[PDB]
RNA sequence: GCCCGUCGCUAGUACCGAUUGAAUGGCUUAGUGAGGCCUCAGGAUCUGCUUAGAGAAGGGGGCAACUCCAUCUCAGAGCGGA
């Protein structure tokens, strides 16, 4: 039960907890730094048009 | 009073008009003005009835050419009509 609950949080609340997007993890993929991070879908998509 | 009131950004929402580039419509200025009508001329062209000249077929008479009129083609003088 201790290798395989280390990348775990205790929180309580579903909506009552905070998280982060750029959190180290071995799971997390080497090739998420290479991932565009896109900040608004339908400004770009009306700018590509 | 009073609260959600400044600062720059993400898009949207109404604007003005100092703006040009076209086009539409109505008043107005000046000039041009198609087409038909009526009217003044014009006369490509055609054509009817009189009267001149040249040719034929017919009959009557000098009986020998020649003469009288009868029926047609071309060219003139006309009056004309469209």
């Amino acid at each position: 039960a201790i290798e395989r609950l280390k990348r775990y949080r205790g929180l309580k609340n579903l909506y009552n907890c905070d998280w982060q997007v750029d959190e180290k993890d071995p799971s997390s993929p080497a090739e998420w730094k290479r991932l565009l991070r896109i900040g608004n879908y339908k400004n770009t998509k009306n700018r590509i048009i």
